[PDB]
DNA sequence: GGCACTGATCGGG
DNA sequence: TACGCCCTGATCAGTGCC
């Protein structure tokens, strides 16, 4: 198998770079806000200027004030990012037998039958993928070229940014080798930890070690995955999966208990989730983000479809629930999710 | 026991 | 210290059933 994996560069500020090129080669920063203060949100992305600062994803939007106070702060517009995404995945389209498009970012291609078979075509392909995007929408990606995605998605991580990184089948046995295990997809920093020092830091340690003393240290699914890696007998097929929820989020004017204040904006998302829906959900959750960030969910399913003006009631139920749950904090972000969709 | 179903928590981009 | 929005699947717990 052959596999091409894209992962645009520090995506959203790229493109406000695209958008207005005084952004380009100075400190950009894009970020989520609250609407709370003028300051309360979180990074979303931060150009590689910002991170030679320390601007790092996730990070608090005044944290980042303080050590990059010169840098260009610029909410996000994701209308913009989607657009930009859309239009590059159509480009990959054309090149790939498949697709799978993994994230708004990012996307596995199979080009296998696409190069006839040969893996230095494919690797001439990936080259030609850079320049059209580079072309066509001035964005640059980093990629990755091995005989399947996991790996792939490996050595490209390690290229960023720019890069155009490659794992041919004669030295994917010794990069399994050499492969360190936190460099690993689908292995959480907790995993790596209680992992880490019990035995196993390295890929070919998995191999040494046996499946009972590791299917209970981080279940049987990722230790059977971990085991197929190792071996190199891991080939999962490049295949594009339908959204299969949708969701919205928003902060409160201010922390509160009192649904009577918090439920126009409950609505509100109800509302706007619904209306990204390509269908009717047969589940709603609610998601109570609380004082201290800890997040709470009450989710229903039922037998049939859930109507927008039914989901209102629903919701609100559920969210009544969660403060009887509670009791005692206040409520900060609240958010909906609507799944198990009956698809138009 | 173990299937079939629902429900809550947690991680990645 | 500080703090958004949105999507994933695994896992585990629970319940009713035969
Ligand atoms: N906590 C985060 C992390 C990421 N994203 C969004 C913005 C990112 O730009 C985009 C892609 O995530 P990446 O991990 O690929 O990060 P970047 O593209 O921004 O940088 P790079 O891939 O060059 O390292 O997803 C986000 O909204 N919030
Ligand atoms: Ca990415
Ligand atoms: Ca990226």
């Amino acid at each position: 198998m052959i596999v091409i994996f894209v992962d645009f560069d520090y995506f959203f500020a790229q493109v406000e770079e695209v958008l207005n090129p005084q952004y380009k080669g100075k400190p950009l920063v894009v970020c989520v806000y609250s609407g709370r203060t003028k300051t309360s949100g979180a990074v979303a992305t931060a150009n590689y200027e910002a991170r030679k600062l320390g601007v790092k994803a996730g990070m608090p939007i005044i944290k980042a004030m303080q050590i990059a106070p010169s840098a260009i702060y610029v909410p996000m517009r994701k209308p913009i990012y989607e657009a930009f995404s859309n239009r590059i995945m159509n480009l990959l389209n054309k090149h790939a037998d498949k697709i799978e498009v993994a994230s708004i970012d990012e996307a596995y291609l199979d080009v296998t039958n696409k190069v006839e078979g040969n893996f230095e075509n494919g690797i001439e392909l990936a080259r030609k993928i850079k320049q059209e995007i580079l072309e066509k929408e001035k964005i640059t990606v980093t990629v990755g070229v091995a005989p399947n995605k996991i790996l792939a998605k490996i050595i490209a991580d390690k290229s960023k940014p720019n890069g155009l990184g490659v794992i041919r089948p004669t030295e994917v046995q010794d990069f399994l080798n050499e492969l360190d295990i936190d460099e690993i997809p689908g292995i959480g920093s907790v995993l790596a930890r209680r992992l880490n020092e019990l035995g196993i830091q390295k890929l070919r340690d998995i191999l040494s070690k046996n499946y009972n003393e590791l299917e209970k240290i981080t279940g049987k699914a990722k230790a059977l995955y971990l085991l197929k890696l190792a071996q190199n007998k891991y080939s999962e097929p490049v295949e594009n999966k339908s959204r299969k929820s949708h969701g919205r989020y928003l902060t409160l004017p201010y922390n509160t208990r009192d649904v009577k204040v918090i439920l126009p904006y409950l609505k509100k998302a109800i509302n706007e989730a619904y209306n990204k829906v390509n269908g009717i959900p047969m589940r709603i959750t609610v998601i109570a983000i609380m004082e201290d960030l800890d997040i709470l969910s009450k989710g229903k399913k039922f037998k049939h479809g859930i109507s927008i003006d039914n989901a209102y009631k629903v919701a609100e139920d559920l969210l009544r629930e969660l403060l009887v749950r509670d009791k005692r904090r206040n409520v900060r972000r609240i958010g909906v999710k609507l799944d198990n969709i009956i698809i138009n």
